[PDB]
């Protein structure tokens, strides 16, 4: 799948954290995701385990289960942030994290996801996703809540 | 790790059944207490290549909501029902439940496997797909049914 990196992956408790954008898409379950025609791009979360991660990923696997919040600001425009929260879910690359985006036109911007673990009291799947906690088949406690950010100049897709 | 025959091959997906020890979870009070329980039964379930919904090769299948039905030869007759949670543990992440199962002895365990669209699935309104030319992927599957004979002994 065709896909523009946004800076350079982030590592963290035993993630890769990579920022892409592409253009809108079209979703189901419908009117969940702002319409293609009203936006500008897919902006998207790519998180994949790294080796020895603590949660009990092999390498490259999907980390899912997660919620991210993104701000979204454009440099020397009226100082006020695009905020959202992404959606999981799978294209032809696999699956990933995404919401389609209205952005405030060409120029440079400054993006921030919020990453929420699968038992943060914010995070709407807590109730399906669980963990052993065992000696002999159990993994580590999740990661807290945190915030990774880039820069990218948008020119336009 | 103990299996449950062997693995089966539909909608590009390869579906196993396992058991082992029953386990202790986070978040508490969501699985039958281990104490209480003979086994703790999974269903293993990986993208084959070519997966029709974008899944690469190996990848877990996600969002997916399993129910299984466990009955003993020769017993009662009545199934043991459960509903199976999605989980980590340190081979990856997989469904399962703890079990109590009704002595040793031959059990058929038969797994009906509902898409993430499907009204039964509690995680349909936390899942999507993309449907665009240039990004999209074939139709979820329709639910379906697995089953397998096994003879349990115990630990
Ligand atoms: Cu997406
Ligand atoms: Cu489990
Ligand atoms: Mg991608
Ligand atoms: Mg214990
Ligand atoms: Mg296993």
């Amino acid at each position: 799948m065709l896909e523009y990196p946004i800076g350079t992956p982030q590592n963290l408790a035993g993630m890769e954290i990579a920022a892409v954008y592409l253009q809108p898409i079209d979703m189901e379950p419908e009117g969940h995701m702002r319409k293609a025609s009203e936006s500008d791009i897919h902006i998207e979360a790519d998180i994949h385990a790294l080796s020895n991660n603590p949660n009990g990923y092999p390498e490259g696997f999907w980390v899912p289960f997660l919620f991210i919040k993104y701000e979204i600001t454009k440099v020397g425009g009226s100082g006020a942030p695009i905020t959202g929260d992404m959606m999981a879910m799978v294209a032809s690359d696999g699956p990933h994290y995404g919401d389609n985006v209205k952005l405030q036109g060409p120029g440079k911007y400054k993006v921030k996801y919020t990453i929420y673990p699968p038992n943060a009291k914010e995070n709407p799947m807590s109730p399906y996703y669980g963990r052993h906690t065992d000696r002999e088949t159990g993994v580590r406690p999740w990661f807290k809540t945190f915030s990774v950010e880039w820069d990218f100049t948008y020119a336009g897709i």
